């Protein structure tokens, strides 16, 4: 069929480039309605109305609200109208990004996405996972565009717990898997057709970078400050983790994370983390090389990925809770299915029980 | 700096998909104008009114003059207005495609880019090229957004005359080797920041794909036929090099482009014909390896493009005109600056004659 | 699925090793129908009575009607209940090996197959092709066992023509690249089931006992002398192809080849000269590296196999027999679903125009 | 000589494989007899009637007594006879598989081996091995012709003992070394002749299977459940090790092998982990380099396969007891004599202790 | 710009080479006057009187007072000048050579330059170091040329306490990093110019010859005895260093190494340590490779050199202290500009907690 790449406009990264808002969003519109995480705005919101004040722009600054309901984008929205705002900026967490692309939609504007953590591959898509109030996966919401620009503040980025960078390591780690799956399937990206080589590419960037900077960059996020090797794996968590999910396609390992929401047990853990042990679940599926699941495990655990079931506190009634998740990820309309050959619950059970057991020899070994 | 990369929000190529042109487009806008010169539509305006008709969409053709001027934006700007037109759709050449993205400019509307030729890297970059008359420079006009959209019909194309994928094989085999430079120079690039891993990710695919794929697409651009080869190809000269260029940085090969156009020998060649000489110009001024010139300057010979100044007929008066050129290519504003310790002219003047005496032995000692 | 692969119970091969088919064959049964054709019955009739009268064999000679028909195999099966025969032995050429086998399955006893030249990957497979009485195809005959026994007299071999044993290597050499695209893409074999490691392990050996003994053993082939490179090549020939592309799979060369049937031109070339051009088409198809077709396009004009269609007397009006050839490779049933992502007639004309082009340059600069 | 290849008609395995017993069975014959031990027949009765009665067979199902006797053989022989049976299908351990091969052979009917394990080579096989009453080694009973079928079921395999799968990786990683052995010597196979290409390539693909998923397998053998790589060594422990044992000949492992069993000591392990050890003194007896006994020292290890004499339970006058092992190896009509150059009774004796010595240090290095 | 690189006239080393220092000075002058310090004149006074005047020449024995001192450099003209001396030998440590560079230049007479120790890359260069009386560093004070002859007694060097040849590792092994980045960077060097492709080889050689002879000379000194390997260091601890820093160029490293002093913790350690944990924080500000920062870590480690700052006794008030390290590197006139993009503040800070964090990693692995 046909072959799609999408991406947002424009992606920019920098230290401090929140000082440049301004300059960076006029081209789009006049008006703007920022939709600020809390604690984003508590510590930076002088500067970022100064930033656009100095670039002859108007704001409404609206503190977010928490949650990604649609109570909130109604209510958002009446800010917007009342200001008339042509254009939506979201600066923060996942759920104020979410927020803010949903209300630019509605309101047919261009929205700005500029993300303080590196902790999924999110921000750049023009996508929106949909969630039971239980914790339990339930849709992906497509959306008609991606966002016009990303910004991403490398220093605010590099304040946040390591942790929340690691779990980006870990939700980007799965791109280069899925992707190449997708491609030796035939299967079809998000974006709605074959891959492009485009997409392979940045997907196999993103792997490599992992690889080559990520214990380095963890370094830098221990000390919350900025070097080169915390810039790569910035824009491989946000950028290239992005497009390559996106537009090479998704596959076993995000599906064994859609499944491990399906019991509470891991409800206390973020989105990459759970990511990180589908893609060891995908290389058992798919029967990958030692000497790849070795690194990949090597990796992960270098910089506190979970790589067994009771580093998920998964830890009792393990099998009955393994046949839950399995039956999940071979949902109808999962991903599971693009991997070459399918996959069977039975063998997803079995790759997740194999995958746990390689784990845990990898951490005895490592003693 | 910051780092940039900046992209068409979608990139669709695929045999016949001119027939989806309609579903594609659809959710931009309903009512459409389409652009193009009277070949074009000779061709395209049944299928593309029957694509606009099932999607239920309002399409309003429009015939093009030839030319990217000012009066031809405000006529077409006129029809639009009239018909109540939310989308340009321009379909063909350079020309065409300029006018359709500067036109949508104006109008403040979406813009899709139906490229029925891979000749340049133009039609995915947010930029004009403003000339002369009888001569062929003035400046780089710059436009704020990437086009909305980019349909390239991989079927269309292979009925193009195969001389024109030649020039995009040129245009594009620059993209590495000057990306490449402004990386090593920290040029800031035509994204306006400096490069993005991503960016450069994408250039050096670009020249891969043309080192392994070129004769293989050329095959069959002389046959008028589709195999996965010219679609490689196709992807290379378009979107890897069109973002490659503009997010990675121009440098010697495109000043020494810009420099053959102020002398009147080569105005019958088209533009990758040229920029084909400026990228061994480029690799003679940095001092390439030689496995990288005679890598280079083969692939050029093997699809027909020109490697000495004899193939873009200037034949006599050598020197004088190759001081205008050099002269030219150092002018204030050009990108040969981007190149690592800059370039005086008479070090270009150096590497066009030093250059050409390269090419003269290539197909002489060397083939 | 299942994985699965079928191999003949014993395959034997040595020089004048008809002298010993009767100690051989003595365990399956003791009174046997000898099918075949005037030629080889007359060079082969003594030496069978004698092996077989020696080792306490009963012999019925039962000279072959010329064509593999249902009403051939209901003759013989009359004459061969009224001589209460055992088993059958054919021994010959494809047609006559073909028929002793449908006839062994319809009685239900063993069969033994003792072919006399290497110029296909019949002889070992589980497959009858089925001629009406006038000549043309009727159906593919699966039969549901393989030949009990497998006997090749290399000597008989090498005083056959050498052009039969180039076309064994055409034949052979599509069995690696047909059976790697079936593992791509999933494909089932003519086994029943998916790729066993097997069966690829055999099919790459094919492939590299071609490139590394192809050319030494049509040496020994012209000068009707055997060589233990004329013994691998024979091996990989017959019982290497056979379970390769049985156990394997079958894709576009394949396909193509029987579409090249459809054209009268080509009627005067053998299987294998028509599997070769088959090879390079897929070559083509699914856009394998140039080092890769170069190998096999060198390998093929090496033993004098076709790698052009005015190689196979398809000189005038190509584009409409391309067409034709491409239709009948695409139709249903055809092996060219096999391919990843399958191929549309379209892509197949393509192909077809751009392998014979390649084929073309490379005879024209290889002198 | 002739180079010959033996093999089964049909190898088919994959999970729950038994449930389409009846369709793969269909075409042998229309009234089975299926001998089954007692426990086998526990979980697997039901399923196969089903099988048959669905598939329109019909089905005689008879216990097995638990030994390959003549008495058991003429028993069975009896049920048969009377229930009109045109095949048998023996389904579970050696010495039911090793009974339905027999008894088949003297009703002169088809043969269906689906083993419920695999921990030898012998399924596959065309041929017994004949013991004496105190468990030492008499000789080999050979059959005509190889199984007509060989369904493995992996899920029925899987839920086994993990110990028994190990015992079949002992027993499978001794084929590419015998094999090779012969190969360089120029032996004759039990096959009857000398190796073909295609026996040294499974030969060797089974050593390399074993390498590359061994662990992997004995991870989810320890869960029971099935991967890839289970199926792979699986595949390896049944097929390849049959074929490559058969018709790439054996050499000093089972040589040694059988003189183990001359001394009580080792009676408690399986046939592959005495296999095991008699591969390591191959090892030293030809020479190996240092970096391929360690590779294999290794691989052995990390399955659980015996290194050493202590971990065979021979602990006690071991001097003594290898004089014995030594000689029996050495017999007549053993297979030692396949060592390229043959090997003398204390050659063998020197390389049993000085392996012992090789096993008892790398274990003593694992700190 | 110009490409220079300056170099001492002559450069010998030897063992026992004081006892030849007549021979080789005689060409230069027949009146000398001998510079040395208290502790060097016991050992060497007896044996350089006998060199010189077997030689033909005649000494004036001037001891040093002990700081290179404007009133030391008057006192030891007057001597000179009322002995009549016709050039200067300093013989010692790094304040006598730094003392008889700058005597013989306000003199005008020749140099000649014997270093006891090999701690720095200072001799051989031509330049002094400007020191304020807290222990911060001022400037460079740059010569007109290079001594005339520097004279290294490689037995006198072995005698030397070993810690002294470990920081001249740590000095030289930064000689390659810093010239490589001006190099990339197209900085000017302090020898005026750019780099020649001879100061290149020279910088890089020195790397080499550490990682390849480090350990092997700290043997040699811990026994006090001249080895090759020794030998070989101290030329690159001594003629390669010089020249590479000098016509090579500074970066990071030495502007790191500059910030270290303006705290008073890291006094005890001499100059080479210090400038050895600015190699690390300059391979982490430049993101060097994985592989690349751990071979260096590790050969440091192995010679005794600081790789974290509690290693340089900086264990209190850390992020204070480290914000001054890091502007005192980013001050005016300092080299850290040299860096490929240059460096802020900000950027050395990060990457001196960094690199620290690195260190104390690599350290804790030592177990
Ligand atoms: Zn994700
Ligand atoms: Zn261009
Ligand atoms: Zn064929
Ligand atoms: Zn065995
Ligand atoms: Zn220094």
């Amino acid at each position: 069929m046909d072959r799609i790449i999408q991406s947002p406009g424009k992606y920019i990264q920098g230290a401090d480039v929140i000082n440049r808002l301004g300059e960076y969003l006029k081209p789009l519109a006049e008006r703007w309605l920022v939709v600020g995480d809390k604690f984003v705005l508590g510590f930076a919101q002088s500067t970022v109305e100064k930033s656009f004040k100095d670039a002859g722009l108007v704001v409404e600054i609206a503190p977010f609200g928490g949650e990604c309901s649609q109570n909130e984008i109604d209510r958002l929205r009446g800010i917007a109208e009342t200001a008339q705002c042509g254009a939506i900026l979201g600066i923060g967490g996942g759920k104020t990004l979410d927020t803010a692309k949903a209300l630019a939609h509605f309101m047919g504007v261009p929205v700005a996405i500029a993300p303080t953590i590196a902790s999924t591959d999110a921000p750049c898509s023009a996508l929106s996972v949909i969630y039971t109030d239980e914790g339990e996966f339930d849709r992906y919401l497509l959306l008609p565009n991606n966002p016009n620009m990303v910004i991403v503040d490398t220093k605010i980025v590099a304040g946040a717990p390591a942790r929340l960078l690691a779990a980006g390591i870990g939700d980007a780690l799965a791109t280069w898997f899925e992707a190449r799956a997708c491609s030796r399937s035939g299967a079809t990206t998000m974006a709605g057709g074959k891959c492009t080589q485009a997409a392979l590419a940045l997907a196999e960037l993103c792997y490599n970078t992992l690889l080559e900077e990520g214990e380095k960059a963890m370094l830098a996020a221990e000390q919350h400050v900025v070097t080169p090797a915390l810039e790569r794996v910035i824009e491989a968590n946000t950028y290239l983790s992005g497009v390559g999910f996106e537009s090479g396609g998704l596959a076993a390992a995000h599906a064994v994370h859609n499944g491990l929401t399906a019991i509470p047990d891991a409800h206390h853990y973020y989105h990459g983390e759970k990511v990180a042990f589908g893609t060891l679940t995908q290389l058992v599926l798919e029967n990958a090389p030692v000497e790849e699941i070795e690194t990949v495990a090597a990796l992960s655990h270098a910089v506190g990925l979970p790589i067994t079931l009771a580093q998920l506190d998964i830890k009792e009634d393990v099998p009955a809770k393994m046949r839950i998740v399995a039956e999940a990820a071979c949902a109808e309309g999962e991903t599971i299915h693009n991997m070459p050959g399918g996959a069977t619950p039975d063998q997803v059970y079995a790759a997740l029980l194999v995958a746990d057991q390689y784990g845990q020899r990898f951490l005895q070994e490592w003693e």
